[PDB]
This record gives structure tokens, sequence and C-alpha cells, in this order.
């Protein structure tokens, strides 16, 4: 991912090197080309538009029509814009003495494979995560969990079928107490469409358990259309964080450059392998970076 926009972005910027002072003309060529890359990246027009409008101003406030090395202050303004447009500062999630998030999404987000990369990752940094098979109506997906869960060495409690969220608020919290788990990861019932029905179940157990944090795992190959899941989970749910997932997937970025526009939404983490470990920290700057070839 990223790689098609990153050749286009380095190729607009390094194509004004070693030749002194560019023109108005030269400034707008070369906007407009950013503006088109982004645009093909899959990232909304909206977006796209702003950050061509956000790095004229900047490259303009920094006087590029008189620098006698352009590609520099275009390369410096577009990975501040980038960085922006990405989430500006990495975010993650407010722990406490005791947390109850929530992972919803749909069915081949990762939602579920992620909820597993979770919980060995706080693991790692002194938690006592417990998993949570919520989906009470299919036994195999909550055996799935099981299955990821135990593998990582983190407790899953699987939910009875058709149980209700009052019984499940119960034996979870019973479980937490009596094996001391500080942070309880529940994973949400994930089916391949948005269907009243589940969001209704979802809202429902959001009451119940109150959760402190609504994690949207998307997967960042459906593009613009992982915005659209944002929305609609977001409107009918409430979501407090993203994770993107297969950002390691060939397609283009632009989910997660339109995400904090378009969502408002703070991407937490990102899936980058299919391996347990397969997931890190959202860093806005260092991905910024590495779009346009800094390393
Ligand atoms: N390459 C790659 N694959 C990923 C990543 N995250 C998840 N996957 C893959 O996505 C596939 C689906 O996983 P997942 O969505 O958790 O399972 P599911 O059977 O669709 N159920 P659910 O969607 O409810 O979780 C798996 O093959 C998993 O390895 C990632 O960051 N990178
Ligand atoms: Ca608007």
């Amino acid at each position: 991912m990223f790689q098609q926009l990153s050749a286009r972005l380095q190729e607009a910027i390094g194509r004004l090197r070693g030749r002194g002072r560019i023109t108005e003309e030269d400034l707008k060529a070369t906007l407009r080309e950013i503006r088109r890359a982004l645009m093909d990246a899959d990232v909304n027009l909206e977006v796209a538009r702003d950050f061509v409008e956000r790095v004229r101003e900047e490259a303009l406030g920094k006087q590029v029509l008189e620098s006698l090395t352009p590609a520099e202050v275009i390369l410096a303004t577009v990975y501040e814009a980038l960085k922006e447009a990405l989430g500006g500062e990495a975010r993650l999630p407010v722990l406490k003495d005791r947390n109850l998030w929530f992972l919803v999404g749909l069915q081949g987000s990762g939602k579920t494979t992620t909820a597993a990369k979770l919980a060995l990752y706080y693991k790692g940094k002194g938690r006592r995560p417990l998993l949570v098979a919520a989906d009470t109506q299919r036994p195999a997906a909550r055996e799935q969990l099981r299955l990821l869960g135990e593998k990582v060495g983190v407790p899953v409690l699987e939910v009875m079928d058709g149980e209700s969220p009052e019984s499940i608020r119960r034996r979870v919290e019973e479980k937490a107490r009596l094996e001391a788990r500080d942070l309880i990861l529940v994973d949400t019932a994930g089916r391949l469409q948005i269907d009243e029905p589940l969001m209704g179940e979802l809202a429902r157990l959001k009451e119940v358990l109150g959760p402190d944090e609504v994690l949207l795992v998307l997967d960042a190959m459906t593009g613009q259309e992982a915005l659209s899941v944002a929305r609609a989970f977001d409107e009918k749910v409430g979501v407090t964080g993203l994770v993107l997932t297969k950002l390691d997937g060939d397609a283009r970025g632009g989910a997660a450059l339109s995400a904090r526009h378009v969502t408002g939404k703070p991407i937490y983490f990102a899936g980058v392998s299919e391996k347990p470990e397969g997931l890190e920290p959202f860093y806005p700057e260092r991905l910024a970076g590495r779009i346009l070839g800094m390393g």
C-alpha cells in the first residue's frame, strides 16, 4: 500500500530539483499533479482539494517562488500536510486501572484476529487482558477467537447462544475479578454487511457493558468504503478509535489519508501482517516520511 502514491509524489517533487527558481505555473502544475495523485489513491475528493490548498498556502508562506531550492520547500510542506492528514500526532487508547473495550467491524475486516493481536500487544506491556467472544449466534466465530487467544497465551471467555447482555456482563465481571484481568477486550459479532438487527444488538451490548473505548477495525484495502462503514458504525453504535488492517495489502492508501477529515476518529493501531505480532501503533509522522521516501 502507498507504493503507487509514494512514487507519484516523490516524482512530482524530485522533478523540481536542480532547476533553480520555479514559476507560479510550475507550482500550480505541481499542486495539480499532487491532487491527482491523491485522487488516484482513492483519497476523498474534499480531502485531496483541502490538502493541495494547505500545501499551497504554506508553500507561499515560505516564499517558495523566491527559494532557490523549491523542491525542499514543497517536500517540507507536503510532509507536514501528509502528517496532519494522517492524524497529526500518534494516539493510543487511555489505559486505566480497569478497562473494557469493544472491537467492532465487518466480517473480513480482521476484527477477530486483531482482537487477539491487541491482547498480546498489551500483554507484553504488563497488562492482564481477557478476550471475550460475544457473538451469540455463531459458535464457530467464538471458537475462532478462543483458538487465536489461547494461542497467544490470553484467556478467552465465550458467550452462550442467545445469552443476554446482563448475563454476559456478570460472567465477564466474575472471570475478570477472579483472574484479576485489567483489560477486557470484547470481540463483537461480525457480518459481511451492515444489518440493522446486529447494530441494535451492538448498541444494547454497549449500554450494558459500558466500554470505555469502541475500536472499529477496518480493512484498509477497501479504501473509501472503509470510511462509509465507519460512519454507519459511529452513527448506530458510537466509535472512539479505528484500527486499519492490511496496511501491507497491495492497494491504494486513501483510507488512512482521509480518516481524520472524514470520520474525525483517530487511528490507534495498524495491521501490517497476518502474524500475531503484525500489529503496531499508528504513527502519522513516520508514515508521512515513508510515503515521501525519507526512510
Ligand atoms: N496481510 C494481512 N492480513 C490480515 C491482517 N489483519 C487481518 N488479516 C487477515 O484477514 C483474514 C480475516 O480475518 P478476520 O476478519 O479476523 O476473520 P473472519 O473469519 O473474517 N471473522 P471477523 O471479520 O469477524 O473477525 C485472515 O486471513 C487474517 O489473517 C493484516 O494486517 N495483514
Ligand atoms: Ca465537508
